């Protein structure tokens, strides 16, 4: 019934913002490796200048 | 009666998360734009051989 349905719904959009937050910290992790990578070849780009 | 409570809680879950998701999104909209702003510094150095 509608109850138990719009639980189910509700439990399912839980879930799936839960995975979007997942999904949001590993990218704000790969983007900080990127960063670093940049940053070193910023400063070889100089040397190798 | 124990669904409309629970329903009530995961409501509140949802809107929480959706907070959340919007600022980590700002922070990587950021983090990105940092990383853009270091790539065209990039873009210079090995524009200057
Ligand atoms: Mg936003």
């Amino acid at each position: 019934g509608e109850l138990l349905s719009k639980n189910y719904h509700l439990e399912n959009e839980v879930a799936r913002l839960k995975k979007l937050v997942d999904d949001l910290e590993d990218e704000l992790y790969a983007q900080k490796l990127k960063y670093k990578a940049i940053s070193e070849e910023l400063d070889h780009a100089l040397n190798d200048m």
